[PDB]
Parts: structure tokens; C-alpha cells; sequence
């Protein structure tokens, strides 16, 4: 169901660290509580010589901010990765600069809007209104029906509080 | 701190059934669980002769879905209301068309970001694209940091399901 990627992207360039400023679902239930299912906080990415990507997240579990390291596969396609949990989801790379932020797009295969969430993801722990710009106007299309932001303070906080 | 307000408001014509198509809070934690604070549904407005303002909705209260009986006491300010909770809480009725949408935030009494609740009523379980167009435009100053948005389904059902 996403749409827009991004095009020549150089995964390594998106090693480092990121912030979870914003994030999207097209269902409440992916991001309503502390301990929904898409409701993960990135950490850094971390791509290998191979063209494959480890993330290191933060994921509230049994009432508690577990961190987590999940790996995204790449494919055939530069700005879409496939991550080993059961039923194959999908990570979009949609947009980034490498040096600001990073739009991304998660979603089920062959079940979009039930499950699809989306991030901006910044550099720093400062609200970009810049980013924050692409990010709904990417989404504006996309049937959202839940949508977070974080302040600086909860930026440097595990869980994002 | 909210900055817009609905001239030449006629109080009497906000009378009847409405939903709410969508919210926004200034926090996370005023519209995160489905007990959440000023996660409240509406069922419809019915103002007194006085100017007076009662209202009926749905508050999910002790994992259950229950109605409620609001009264707003109208003031010198055709658009902000007081209701009769502890703390003299402002609802301000930002636009409305009557017969298509109301937008309204609710915010405390001299606390705005920390406690500041906005709302997109329609008269129909449609989602109405310029309506939450109108909604967006207006809180896109305001300091929101959660956001939900309801469908046809979910709007017939009691609490949003
Ligand atoms: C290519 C840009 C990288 C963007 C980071 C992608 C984040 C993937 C998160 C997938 C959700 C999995 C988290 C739940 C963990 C669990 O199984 O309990
Ligand atoms: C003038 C337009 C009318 C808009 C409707 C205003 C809705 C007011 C809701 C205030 C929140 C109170 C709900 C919580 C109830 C409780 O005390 O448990």
C-alpha cells in the first residue's frame, strides 16, 4: 500500500543513530498503548557488508522497556527490506537525506492498512518541522488512523517515558 | 491557548446528534488507552434556552463502555463555554457549518499544552474529508502530540468499538 520510496538509496549511509520523533498506524490498536505491537523506538540502524540491516530497538514488554534487535533482509528492491519475524513483513525505505532524518513505512504482506505503520526518524532528539513536514504529507495519502509525536525530554527517555 | 473561535455563533443550531470523527491532545497520555482522560465520545448537544449547553457522551470508565451527561455553562463569550467539573475547564467551539461539522478544543483553566483536547465532529458516520481538513488546518499551530480517527464502523458502535 505505500506508495512512495526512495530512490538510489545507500543503506550504509543510514547507519548511526536515530530518533523515533513521529509515529503512524492505520489502526489505533498498532499504537495505542505502551505495549502495542508496532510501538517500537529506534535506537541505530545497522547495516551489514552484505546489504543487510540489524536494528537495535526499545519495545515495552510486560509492562517494562525491553530494547530488542531485530534484522531487516534486504531484497531486489534497494529501499525494501524483509524482517524474520513470522509472515514476512515489510520495511520501506520512503525518503532521507542520511544526515537529518529517515522516513520509513512497515507493513503486513498482502495485508496493508490492517497492518501498516509508518516513522520519521531524526538524527538528533530536536523536533524537525521540516521532517515532520514530509512525514504527513507522505502519510496524507495512507489511511492513518492513529498518529504520536515525542518532545526532546522524551527523546532521551527509554520508551519515550 | 487556543487562538481560533467562531464568530457570531448561534448556540441553538449545534442542537442534534454528532460524532466524533477524530481527536487530538496536547499529550500522549489524554487520549492513549480507551480510559483515557479526555477520550470522551459524543452522542449529541443540547443547549438550554438560557444559552446553556447539555451534553451526552460516551466515556469508557472501569473497562466499560459508559454514557454520560455533561453541562457546559455558557459565558460572555458566545463560543467559550465552562463545564461544571473541578478546575473550570473551557470548551471553545472553534468553526462549525451547523449541519456538516463542528470543531472544538477543550483546555484547562490556565494549564493549555498540558491539558488541551480538540475534537471534529460530524453529524454523519461518514468521514468527511474537508471537515478533518478544516481540523487539521487548525490545531497544525496548536502542540499535539496525539491524534486518533475513527471509521463508519466505528462510529455506530458505543465507545468507537
Ligand atoms: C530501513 C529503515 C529502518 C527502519 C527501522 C525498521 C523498524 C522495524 C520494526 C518492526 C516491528 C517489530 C518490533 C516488535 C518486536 C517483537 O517481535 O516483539
Ligand atoms: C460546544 C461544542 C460541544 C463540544 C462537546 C464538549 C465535550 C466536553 C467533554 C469534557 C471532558 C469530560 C469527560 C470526562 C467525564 C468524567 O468526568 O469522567
Amino acid at each position: 500500500i505505500v506508495t512512495q520510496t526512495m530512490k538510489g538509496l545507500d543503506i550504509q549511509k543510514v547507519a548511526g543513530t536515530w530518533y523515533s520523533l513521529a509515529m503512524a498506524a492505520s489502526d489505533i490498536s498498532l499504537l495505542d498503548a505502551q505495549s502495542a505491537p508496532l510501538r517500537v523506538y529506534v535506537e541505530e540502524l545497522k547495516p551489514t557488508p552484505e546489504g543487510d540491516l540489524e536494528i537495535l530497538l526499545q519495545k515495552w514488554e510486560n509492562g517494562e522497556c525491553a530494547q530488542k534487535k531485530i534484522i531487516a533482509e534486504k531484497t531486489k528492491i534497494p529501499a525494501v527490506f524483509k524482517i524474520d519475524a513470522l509472515n514476512e513483513n515489510k520495511v520501506l525505505v520512503l525518503d532521507t537525506d542520511y544526515k537529518k532524518y529517515l522516513l520509513f513505512c512497515m507493513e503486513n504482506s498482502a495485508e496493508p492498512e490492517q497492518s501498516l505503520a509508518c516513522q520519521c526518524l531524526v538524527r538528533t532528539p530536536e523536533v524537525d518541522d521540516e521532517a515532520l513536514e514530509k512525514f504527513d504529507k507522505a502519510l496524507k495519502a495512507l489511511p492513518m488512523h492513529i498518529r504520536l509525536s515525542f518532545n526532546p525530554t522524551q527523546l532521551e527517555e527509554q520508551c519515550h517515558i
